[PDB]
Parts: structure tokens; C-alpha cells; sequence
């Protein structure tokens, strides 16, 4: 059998030059049946183990952590993730000024037209979070408000034990290692989905580079480059950087979460891959009371590659247009794409949403014909840039929690 | 830190005077907007803990109980919800004869216009009861039918304790110790809420008096003094009275059922208020048995504050139009105002089509503009008198709670 | 109290003599209201615990055996469902050229109208089983998600339970002890509402006889002999023979599934029944690991009465319009039957889609005004051909289930 991290890495490779070969001949349609469903399953697969492997695990991560120390590694894990999404967007802007992204291209105009979804009022996002049927919350999705509810039911059922009755200690402890029992259960699933990974690697980015391989080519090239080779030098000089500052191996760090990056990559869902994205904190070390609260929040707050993209598409959108953005207009698109994380956080369809109000704080609406035709060639090349982002996306998921796990002991 | 009650009752009197001023000097607009949304929280956080909190409690609650003498407190809590909401509307008519609200006023017409909405079968709501996937009615809502299903596993898993089989027995109670668990961890969270409603009651009611309390005056004064004055009279008279008869004290009463009685008025929410309805009765001594049973099912049949609305805006209604009601007239308002209570039970939209029911039963449909006029006057002030009426409703479901208890030991 | 299985034939023979008198005499209508909400307060006592026991007690089933064991079971009992399923449609014909349904019969044409729903595509139904939410599944219906999860969690909790490590085996008994408590618990139920079973077997087929016993005589008449007379000789020369193949008492194997066979002809609900099919298998003798997982999925495929309705109702409409069907026409509906139990699978509205792609697959669409008119007479006995059909629908889940665990120990 082998690998693991060894045979995902023969599909992915395989599958790209299956992928590209396959779809360039013409057969692009013939992968997006018989190729891709296989794809499919292992996402499914993974996403249906990311209900309950985050409230079980947060449950018992809250029996595991002192109420004041959870607050603390909070406020902490939020100001990271807040500056992080900051340097990506400073660094989407550096890197499309030294790529220039439809520099010399007039866009032909009246093709798809597209209407921007509007931002929920961020008092009724905040409210939101709070959930009033946590059974609900639980049976459709709901992220944020899950969380809350596992940290409240983990800190009373903490409160619940040490109580000076008994009888009532019998009943906080039963619920509280069978809650643990459906978390150990959920990573035992991860690895037996895991086991699959190569088949499901192999057949997603065998779709993506046969359905939007072919398009990478021409001035959408210094497109994908600027955004690739940004998410490249980001590693390298926002997270390579960070994990040396706070004492811990960056060459090391990668070993161990590279099951949770190419899976993320491969998925192109955040939380999608977030039972790996956990299961290979567990194996870093971290304790429950850390991880299981972080990495959710960070797969619906830290969009760090999102951020880069939403940069260095708002530069493709002005330059192909001809318009070029000032010195004081540039910090005012870094403000809009890190309060569109919160602007944005649990409510649906994100990725869309956040980049509709980014260019329009700037001045492009995505309603005029305009931006909208050069919006549209962008789209074309979305699943090419979606993998890169996602990948680093949890890689600042995981880069934060064990910067604050450090903070800790 | 102290209260707990005063505290409270210092964010209802601040929050009352700051709300009545702000609102008559035009900004009930700026009370709507960054004032409320911490209210909203409060509630939001009480309705969070309902659903849990009534399912857990009530299989240990059945647990608890004997399977006849479960029927039996049935059968008594039934009984007297239907006396104290047929004595409510009649009281509503007599309060509404010594007050007259709107005597000698002739309506401007064509207002708001309203459509009533229908009534679902009698059988379809009974049958109703008995949920299809009792995982879907905890997944959203549905009191009533959480209620069947909690009780008929509650009674199976007491069978199953007192098996001869010792393998089975320790399945049985794992189970009922885990979900035991997680509602002693409800009530754990009940009081940590409880620590933030001091600031939930003022921006409840400061809201409340600032958008609607300015609307208090005139003709419309006279109506709600007819709700209150009367709402203070069923508390002395047919509580304080129905408390003294059974041998319970009526003041020691309203100490440990203010904190329940409270968050009832500012939250104006049965349902929503569920959670420190029921607290208030593990702290009042009530076996587990009987108030997990009769308080959820009270915060939807036992509409006794409401029942006194609806008969003096029945009269309301008829004094707006010159037609006087006969002495025949005014027992039918009184019979379909507690068949309401039952037509619509477990229906959502219940304190609305309700109403309907009952104004269409005497002679006056909500769709006659010349009715739709007057009501429409009526829900300017209805958050007011939503307030009044929901903390009777509570009360009156503590109050049967005790009376049953104490026909017990 | 007695019975039990005369109690319920008491109620069985009444409601049918009482039915088709009381129905015959007009007061169709008058038994649809009155007496059939009794009958229906059976069939959701049923279905409330179809989805806990299912859940819960397949959990528990993959606890209880070898995961390469479950993959063998699995492997038979899809064979076996097949092989049956394509007996009963071709015991379906065999019956209606025996018969002779609608043979010189005109139909009037331009009534009812009818559209046939689209089936799903192959692909997104196999990968529609693994749920993405188990919650979610759970909350909702969904039999089959929850069967694939259930065998998931019970493969992992079973791994995770002789791990060398003694506070991770706590974790997952005690889950395992409270799902099967839960599992216990339905058991127990499903006795008490059995103590109902001729209040509801009564009234259900007294609506049954009376709102379509009438129509039973005619052209029609034929049909419905053609139909049961093919059920009672499946069950005499598939079931009975390939029990007595299998060495199993075929006399006492109808003894212990009576009760999940009254329940199953008066419901006309395969999962509806379930309970009952489940408990029936439990007191056989038969593993809980191999009746949890054969019985939920054979409540879904297998469904062998209706393929056997699918066989003698293409001839019926077939024999409506004149057109008489080939050899090898006869052969491409049993093909086409079977295929579309897989078809259909999770989806809802099955034994109408299936029927719909049967029909049109031999050249007679049911859009076609001709088709139609003569379709909208067979549903006019539809009741009384469900409850026969959902008979030997179970029956066949049944002794499948037997005959796999007779091939284990
Ligand atoms: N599914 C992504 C959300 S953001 C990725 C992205 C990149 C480029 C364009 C649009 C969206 C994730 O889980 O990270
Ligand atoms: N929210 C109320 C429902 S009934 C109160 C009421 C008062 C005035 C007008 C309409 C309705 C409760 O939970 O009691
Ligand atoms: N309720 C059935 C579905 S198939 C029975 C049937 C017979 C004749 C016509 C249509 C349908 C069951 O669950 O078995
Ligand atoms: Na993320
Ligand atoms: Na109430
Ligand atoms: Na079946």
C-alpha cells in the first residue's frame, strides 16, 4: 500500500498531464463525466465528516482549556488571521505591479452579466453566530454557529464535573467522553477516507487542468503567475517567516501538514478538507483545546489566498480597462478585502460576495458591462487559482494555531 | 457582581425612562439601530438553550416519573390551562365594559389592509403532535411535537432500566446519564445568560418605549391601561387566589418566579423565556417530572395574557365601529378565544391567527377595511402589550405548574 | 388482553366487511373522515421511530460484526434482491397472460393527464448516498444516507474500542452502550404501538374498502386477481422454495413475520413498517449485524410485489389500446423493471417513476392521452393493489435477510 503522502503525489501529477493532454485533444467534456464523480466522492466523503468531527472535537476542546485561556487564545488567533488576510492583499497589489495583468488589452463587451449578491447587515451576521436551535445549526452546515454552542456546552459541562454532587458528575462525564467517542471516531474515518485520496486527487485536478488547463495560456498566463508566484512568496516570507520568529521548524511544518494542503488543494474547499486540516493538528501535537477551536474559525475567517487573489484580480480588472490606481486608492482596497472576511464570515457564497464589495469600494462596479466581460475571462481560469488559494488558505489555518499553541506551552 | 433580580430591575426602569425620552425626541430611528441589536443577543441566547434544555430535561423527566401518574398530571395541567384562559378573556370583556376604548371615535379607512391567515384541520394538528422524524422536530423547532417523543422515549427507557438483562440495563443508562448531562448542562448555561440580562432588558424595553411608547397616549391609552389594569387583576385574583386555596404562599411565589417572570415581559417570548421558566421551577423545588412536561406545553396552549388582549380588542374593534355587543354575543367571544388555543397549538403565527378566529366568530372579519382600519391603530402599540401579556402567560404556567405539584406531595 | 396476532385479524376481517358495506352504501367520504385518522395515528407512531431505529441499531450492527463479513452480507443480499425482483415481473406477466386485464376493452379518451417525473441520473443518486451532512440526513428521511453513515461510524467505533490505549476504549463504549440504548429503546416502542395495531389496522383498511372496495368489481376485477393471485404464487414458489432451499421452516417463518406482514398490507409503507420488520427479524434470531443493514435496504430496493404490479399493469394498458407485446418485448420490461429499482433507489415518488420509465421503454408513454385514460382506471383500485404489493414487498426483505444469515452461523 505505501503512502499517504507519497501516492496522492503520483495522482496529482499523473492526473495534471492526463488532465491537461485529455482536454486540449478536444475531450474536455469527456472528463467532466466518468473522471470527475470519483472526485467528487472523496470531497463528499471528507465533508461528511466535517459536522460532526468539529462539535464533538470543540465539545471535549472546551472541557480541555480554562474558560479565561480559550478567551485568550481567541484574541490572539483573531489579530493573526486579521494581519495575515493584511499582508496577503499588500502582497496581491506588489505582485500585480510587477506583473501587469491586461496591460494592453481592451476587453470585448456584452458577454456574461452578473448581478452582486448584497452583504447581509453585519449586525445580523454578529447576531447570527448565535444560534437559536443548535440542533439546527448542526443539521444544515452552520460553521460559526456550531462553534459557539461546543465552546458554551464545553465550558458549562467543564463546570458540570468538578461539581461537589456525584450524581450529577456520573451524568457531566458520559456525555462528555461519548461526545469524544464521535470525535475519535470521525479521525478514524479521515484515515480510511485518507486511503482514497489518491483516486479523488488524481480525478479533481484531472478535471480542472482538461476543463480550464487549456485557458491558462496567454494574458491570462500573467494572471495565474502573479497569483501562483504571490502564494509562493507568501509561504515563503509571511509563514516560513512567522514559524521561525516563535521557535518552531518551517521545514518540519510542512512535513507534517502536507496531507491537510494537497487535499485542500485538490478540494478547493477550506472546510471541505477540514477534518484532515484537523486530524494533521493532531499529529503536530496541539492540544484539543486549541485546534478545535482555530482551525474552523480559520476555515471561515482566514482567507489568506483569497485575499491575494482579491488583490491581484482587482488590478486585472483596472488595468483592462486602463484605469490605474493611485498611491492612496491601493491601501484603501486593503481595508474592504479584510473587512469583507467579517462582512462576509458565515453567511454563503463568500468568495463572490467579498470580491463584489472590494471592487466596488474602489470604484468598478460589477454591474457595468465593462468590468463585468473582463470579470468574465477571470472566471475562466477560477478553478486554476481556486486550488492555489485554497491550499493557502489552511496553511495559515494551521500556521496560526500552532504560533498560538506556542503561546501556551 | 450582587444581582441576578435588582440589577435587572435597574436596566427596566433606566432602560424605560432612557427610552420614552430618546424616542419622543425623533430618534427612535437611532434606538432601532445600535440599541436593540444587544437585546436581539439576549434573546437569541435564551432561544439557543430551549431546545436542548426542553428535550434533555423531559426524557429524565420521565425517567423520573410513573407512566399513569405522567397522564395524571397531564390530564390536571390541562384542565386548568383551559379555566384560566376562559377566565382571562372574560375578565378581557369585563375590564373592557368599565374601560371603554374607543367609544366615540369614527376610524379613518384604507389604511393597512390584512389577510387572515387559515386555520389548519383540527385532526392536522393533533395528529401533528406525533412527530414523523423526531430528529426533525429538534432540528427545527416543533415544541409540541419534542414534547411526544421525549415522553415515549423517557417511558421505554425505564422499561428498559429494570430489565433482568445487566447488559442491557447499562445501555439504558449511559443514555439517560448523557442526556441528563447535557440538560444540567443547559441549566448551567441558563444562569451565565441570566449574568448578561441586565443589559438585555434595557435595550429590550428601550426599544420598545422608544418606538412605541410615544404612540402610548390618547385613545389608545385607554386600551392599554384595559390590558394592564387588567392583568394586574388576574395575578391578584385568579392566581393569587388559586396559589392561597391549594396552601402555597403567593408572595414567596412571585420572589423565585421574577426572574422567569421578567425576561418573560422584556423578551415578550414564551417559548423564548423557556429556559429561565423552567430554572425557576428546579429552584422552586418542582420534581423534574412534572415541570418538564407542563411548562413547554403551557408556552404554547397557556396563553392567559393573551386571551385577556383578545377580549378587549375584540371590543376594541366593536366600539370602533358603534356596534355594542349582547349579552349572548360576549359568551361566544369567550368560547372560540379558548378553542383558538387549541386550533392553532402547535401552528406558528398563533397570537395572530388566533385573533382572526376570534374576531370572525362574533361578526367583525379582519378583511372589512373598516375593521382593518382599527386594527391597524391596535398593533401601534402592539409590542406594549406584548409585553404585559407574555409575562401572564408565563406566570399563569408557573402557577399550574405548582398547583399540580403540590396535588402530588 | 390476548393478541397480539388474533387482535389484529379481528380488526382486519371487521374493517373489511365494514368497509366495503359502509362504502357501498355512499358513505365513502364519511369514513374518510372519522376513521381513518385512527389508522393514520398508527402509521406515524410507526414512521416516528423508523429513523432512530435504523440509525441507531445499524450502529451498533457494525459493532457487532467483521467489516469484510458486512461487505459479503452486502454482496448476497443485492443478489438476492435482484433475482427476485426480476421473478415478480416475470411472474407478472406470466400471470397477465394467464389473465386476460382490459383485453376487449375501449378506453374513453381526454381525462385525467398525466406527466411523468424525470428520474436522476445514475451518477447522483450512487454518490447521493454518502451524505454530506449526517446530521442533515438524519434530520430528514433519507434511509439510505443514514444506512452508509451507520455502517461508517460502527466500522470506525469498532476499530477505536481495542486501541491500545484505555481512556480512548472508555470513549467509544460508552457512546456505543447510549446509541444502543437508543436502539433498545425503539425496540420497546415499537411493542406499544403494536398494543394500537387493530385500532389501526381496523380503520385503515375500512378506508381502504370502502373509498376504492367498490370500484374493485369489473374489467378491473381481472386485474386485481391477476395481481394478488401472482403474489400468492411468488410467495408460494420464490419465498417458500427458496427458504426450504436454504434450510429454513418456511410454515414457521411466516409465524414470526405475520406481525411485520398485517402491518405492512394495512400501512402500504415499506419504511413505514420497518419498525415492525426490524423487530420481527430481531425476535427470528438474526444478527443485529446483518438484519440492520438488509431490512433499511431492502425497505428500498427490494421491492418485489410492486415489480410484479409493474408486470401485469404493462400489460394491462397494453391490452387497453389493442397492442399485444412480442417475446422479446416481454423480456425489455423485465430488464427496464429491475433497472429502475436502482433507478430510482433514494429518490422519493419511486413506484410512480418506475413504473413511468417501464412503460415508455416497451413504446407506450404515459403522456400519450390514449395511455393515460387507460392508466387513470388502474389507479382507481391503486390502495387496493398497495397493500398487497407492500406485503410481498416486505416479505421478500425478509427472507432474504433470513437466507444471508443462513449462509454465516
Ligand atoms: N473555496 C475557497 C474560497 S476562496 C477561493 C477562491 C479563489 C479565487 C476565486 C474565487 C474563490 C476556499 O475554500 O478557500
Ligand atoms: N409573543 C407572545 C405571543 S401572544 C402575545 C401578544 C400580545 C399582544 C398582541 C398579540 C400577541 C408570547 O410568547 O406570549
Ligand atoms: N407503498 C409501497 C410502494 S410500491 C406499492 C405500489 C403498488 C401498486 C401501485 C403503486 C405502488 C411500498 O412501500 O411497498
Ligand atoms: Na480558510
Ligand atoms: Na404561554
Ligand atoms: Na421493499
Amino acid at each position: 500500500e505505501y503512502p499517504v503522502l507519497q501516492k496522492i503525489l503520483i495522482g496529482l501529477i499523473l492526473g495534471a498531464i492526463v488532465g491537461l493532454i485529455l482536454g486540449h485533444y478536444g475531450y474536455a467534456d469527456a472528463v467532466k463525466t466518468y473522471v470527475k464523480p470519483f472526485g467528487d466522492l472523496f470531497v463528499r466523503l471528507l465533508k461528511m465528516l466535517v459536522m460532526p468531527i468539529v462539535f464533538a472535537s470543540l465539545v471535549v476542546g472546551a472541557a480541555s482549556i480554562s474558560p479565561a485561556r480559550l478567551g485568550r487564545v481567541g484574541v490572539k488567533i483573531v489579530v493573526y488571521y486579521l494581519l495575515t488576510s493584511a499582508f496577503a492583499v499588500t502582497l496581491g497589489i506588489i505582485m500585480a505591479r510587477l506583473f501587469n495583468p491586461g496591460a494592453g488589452i481592451h476587453l470585448a463587451v456584452g458577454g456574461q452579466q452578473f448581478q452582486p449578491k448584497q452583504a447581509p447587515p453585519l449586525v445580523k451576521i454578529l447576531l447570527d453566530i448565535v444560534p437559536t436551535n443548535p440542533f439546527g445549526a448542526l443539521a444544515n452546515g452552520q460553521v460559526l454557529p456550531t462553534i459557539f454552542f461546543a465552546i458554551i456546552l464545553g465550558i458549562a459541562i467543564t463546570y458540570l464535573m468538578n461539581s461537589e454532587n456525584e450524581k450529577v458528575r456520573k451524568s457531566a462525564e458520559t456525555l462528555l467522553d461519548a461526545i469524544n467517542g464521535l470525535a475519535e471516531a470521525m479521525y478514524k474515518i479521515v484515515n480510511g477516507v485518507m486511503q482514497y485520496a489518491p483516486i479523488g486527487v488524481f480525478a479533481l485536478i484531472a478535471y480542472v487542468m482538461a476543463e480550464q488547463g487549456v485557458k491558462v495560456v496567454g494574458e491570462l498566463a500573467k494572471v495565474t503567475a502573479a497569483v501562483y508566484v504571490g502564494l509562493t512568496l507568501q509561504i515563503l516570507l509571511v509563514y516560513f517567516v512567522l514559524l521561525k520568529i516563535y521557535g518552531i521548524d518551517p521545514i518540519s511544518f510542512i512535513k507534517k501538514a502536507k496531507d491537510a494542503m494537497l487535499t485542500a488543494f485538490v478540494t478547493r474547499s477550506s472546510s471541505g478538507t477540514l477534518p484532515v486540516t484537523m486530524r494533521v493538528a493532531k499529529e503536530m501535537g496541539i492540544s484539543e483545546g486549541i485546534y478545535s477551536f482555530t482551525l474552523p474559525l480559520g476555515a471561515t475567517i482566514n482567507m489568506d489566498g483569497t485575499a491575494l487573489y482579491q488583490g491581484v484580480c482587482t488590478f486585472f480588472i483596472a488595468n483592462a480597462l486602463g484605469s490605474h490606481l493611485t498611491v492612496g486608492q491601493q491601501l484603501t482596497i486593503v481595508l474592504t478585502a479584510v473587512l469583507a472576511s467579517i462582512g462576509t464570515a458565515g453567511v454563503p457564497g463568500a468568495g463572490a460576495i467579498m470580491l463584489a464589495m472590494v471592487l466596488e469600494s474602489v470604484g468598478l462596479p460589477l454591474t457595468d458591462p465593462n468590468v463585468a466581460a473582463a470579470y468574465a475571462m477571470i472566471l475562466g481560469i477560477d478553478a486554476i487559482l481556486d486550488m492555489g488559494c485554497t491550499m493557502v488558505n489552511v496553511t495559515g489555518d494551521l500556521t496560526g494555531t500552532a504560533i498560538v499553541a506556542k503561546t501556551e506551552g
